[PDB]
């Protein structure tokens, strides 16, 4: 059907993209970057993140594919030299689709705004001290003082979450995971410390204690939100779909990225 | 129906048990510690652990209830003074049952043996160096050198898992979590470090590299296994059932145990 | 001799300060906030930090004293009700002086600027990715990618350093300690991870890899430095002096602040 | 003067040792494994540890040297191919000596026994629960419940201490560092968590709460001590001496062992 290709913009990526476009022309494959059904990303995990967000409004009508021109990525897990074999199988079809959970973030003001994260959503302070009350399903759980908090999808657990001490979880688990950034713990101030892993339908809510200005990030983009009253996290009802041509198990991707390849 | 009561054996616990037995006599409640349908545990989490294991062969035909005569427990989350109101509702019935996942451990020799964990199963060395190959769904993931490994149920994540840096996960998630004990990491030796959270049907397998003698624990009991060829972990097909009379959310139990009460 | 008193500015602190000033008047004690020999700080650790920095140019000619009107502080470790007994002993004198090491930070441009930290000096990115080469005594040790780095005095180790996983060290040790904030570690990127504790005369130097704009903090104040070529850390030749009237061991202050009081 | 050589016992090590012995014969170098002044260790850090302990009673009268026939060691930091150049300089002399602090452990009964550690001394339980009161300079600091405690020399901080989260400290710092193994922390039980770094002359003392049987290790050897009343740690008055022929800075050894080589 219809397809498009994003590129990191370096010479490798642009040239591989132009080459793939020519291969597609040799099939009944029409390039449409408006309503594609296949989105190919050429570059790294960042390039793939950008492609996801470019088309987050047609997630149900798209299967994504990642080609890494640099080191192996977690989302771009196909090698540039397999590119021709890829165009081939994309044309004849018959591939299976694989779905990863996403994270929904809602920001309320005194008005609302929602975002969808593939990696994670984080909250920090606009400079001043970061103090937030953490409420779980309307139960006040803790008062967090520190640098910030990170809420991660399953596939995001090998990203920022990992650097904060979070657990890696298999993407077939419909869950989200909360980790702390440098929490203060003394006689006066008390956080759980451990990461927290939440199931579908649980709502984690952050509420300001003094300052109501926070730097909120969603994947690679950071927005300053003024006069904030609440930040709601929950596992999204929407999912991202991957075109899969081949067995490449998550734990193998983990081993290849972190242990040895 | 039929019921039984275990006690920690201190005076508080024995006396509360004898008192509850008298209250049950005032209903059509017959004490049977052979095929009970209700198992009451009076004491702490250890006492409850012992009660689970005493009756692990009739898990489908039993609902458990925990009374803590000391500090609040995670499994024994009812207070001693609510004991009379408890006997009451146990008799009239109409309570709901709540189910937590369990962990299945298989130990192979050169013969087999399986165990069921409510908290966690751990592996350490019989003194010598602990070196094990970790295989995930038949894929060699890492060679672990260190003090040992811990595999935890969801409800076990607030126990040993927590002290090892693991994430706390809500018990409605059918999963198991692997954490490291003091792994060596240098130029030569490489582990993931992060905890790992596995879904149902995944099989984590530990295989010896030199020494084949390990100290294996399952909840509060530690068995020395000689001439071991494999230790298989997976989320069990069996589940533990709790009689629930009242809303006491897991995250509240967490907040009460660790943040403040 | 000459003395001055800073206050947090709340009613407790101002009133205690005015009361102490009256007690001093009853001795040969002259209030001079220009060249004091005794600096009293009334409030919390922040108030004390501000007092240290107000007079960092006469550190050799001053003995500091902290009064906490809130919870116990690490620098303000005297209780408000002992205030009269304090004025007493300050007048008759004969107290001993205690000295804690400080941290020297030098920032070079393309010009120079040095700062003195009592708690710690940190470095983060002006938004973009934080990538810095870490050089120890001119030997390239690691390329750090992550949120930032923290360099701590001994007395600072119970502050930000503690929240980052650093070790607590007794203030009689002339050293500084470097900790990581969320470092990325994968096949491509490699940091030591462990905190590092440096002796006197060692020079840790941070050098930019791409972006040369960093947010640099020294205790409670954060400065944006543009066109930065180097940040040099070393244990300072200058030390802070405390008037001591009483044995209050560091490890007891630690136990009281973090374990129980 | 007099010298001796230990070997790991594999063919590489034995053959290199016999070769070095022949080179020494070509000088006024007499082999004496009773009162040597130079102790050469051929193998790995374990082999070197064994050599230190073989001669711990003549530490003031010996300079140690490590040759690694496997990967680089922290104590055996000379390569096998530099062996001839080594025998050379050992004969003509004029080398400088470098000294690392050691750890003194005293075990009291109801009688006494002291040990000297180059890496670290650890304490665990004989199976039952490990509960110990930690007293610092006679001040009760904390009640530790968990798997055990580790007390490390500076040069030991890259060994077991490192795997437990401890800080790496430069060996010129006369100090010792205490780290926790899986401590329980909840409403009831409270430890500091952070590693602790102690200066010379401080005494950390462990005292039993119930069980008085512990597995105590000193470097590579583990002794079961029954009816124990106290374990005292302090920085030793004795130091280990290294023959140094060449600049090989500690932080470079760290970088080479852990970052890349
Ligand atoms: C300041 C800065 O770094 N700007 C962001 C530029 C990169 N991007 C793109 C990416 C990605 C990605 N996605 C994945 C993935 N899903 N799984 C595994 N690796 C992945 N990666 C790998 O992350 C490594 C570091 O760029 C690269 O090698 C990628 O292969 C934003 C993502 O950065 C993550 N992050 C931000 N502060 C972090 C920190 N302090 N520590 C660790 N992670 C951090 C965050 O997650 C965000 O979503
Ligand atoms: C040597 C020794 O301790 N012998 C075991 C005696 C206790 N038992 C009974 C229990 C329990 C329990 N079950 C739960 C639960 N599910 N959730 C939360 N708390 C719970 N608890 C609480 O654990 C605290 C410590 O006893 C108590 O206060 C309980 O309220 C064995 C259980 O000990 C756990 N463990 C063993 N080494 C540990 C360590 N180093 N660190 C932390 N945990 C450790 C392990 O899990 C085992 O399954
Ligand atoms: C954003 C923000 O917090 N603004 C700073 C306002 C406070 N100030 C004053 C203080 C202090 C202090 N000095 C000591 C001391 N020497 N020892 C022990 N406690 C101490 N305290 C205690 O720190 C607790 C938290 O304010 C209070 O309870 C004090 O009793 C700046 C100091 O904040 C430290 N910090 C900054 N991000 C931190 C983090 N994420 N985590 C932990 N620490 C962090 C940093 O060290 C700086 O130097
Ligand atoms: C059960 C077992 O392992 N038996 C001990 C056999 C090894 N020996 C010899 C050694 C050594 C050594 N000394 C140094 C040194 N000073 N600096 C850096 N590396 C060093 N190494 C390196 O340690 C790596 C692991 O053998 C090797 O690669 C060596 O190059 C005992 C030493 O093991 C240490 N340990 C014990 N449980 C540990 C754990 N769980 N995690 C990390 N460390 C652990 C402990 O320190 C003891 O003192």
């Amino acid at each position: 059907m219809k397809y498009m290709i994003t590129s990191k913009g370096d010479e490798k990526s642009d040239l591989l993209r132009l080459n793939m476009i020519a291969g597609f022309g040799e099939y009944d494959m029409e390039y449409d970057d408006v309503e594609p059904e296949i989105v190919i990303s050429i570059g790294g995990d960042g390039t793939f993140l950008s492609a996801f967000h470019q088309y987050e409004e047609r997630l149900d009508e798209i299967a994504f594919i990642g080609i890494h021109t640099g080191h192996l990525g977690f989302y771009a897990d196909w090698r540039p030299a397999e590119a021709d074999k890829l165009v081939k199988l994309l044309a004849k079809g018959e591939y299976q689709k694989v779905s990863y959970p996403l994270l929904k973030t809602t920001v309320k003001y005194g008005k609302e705004a929602t975002y969808l994260a593939l990696n994670e959503s984080t909250v920090k302070s606009s400079g001043g001290p970061f103090v937030v009350d953490v409420v779980i399903n309307d139960i006040h759980f803790e008062r967090f003082r520190g640098d910030g908090l990170c809420m991660s999808t399953p596939s995001g657990t090998t990203a920022y979450n990992k650097s904060l001490g979070g657990a890696l979880m298999h993407p077939s688990i419909e869950a989200m995971q909360l980790t702390e950034m440098a929490s203060i713990n003394n006689r006066v101030y008390r956080t759980i410390g451990s990461p927290l892993v939440f199931p579908k339908h649980h709502v984690v809510s952050l509420q300001p204690v003094n300052d109501k200005d926070f730097q909120i990030s969603v994947d690679h983009l950071s927005i300053l939100h003024r006069d904030v009253q609440e930040i709601r996290y929950e596992v999204s009802a929407k999912k991202i779909h991957f075109a899969r041509f081949r067995s490449f198990p998550f734990w193998r991707r983990v081993h290849d990225s972190f242990i040895e390849d």
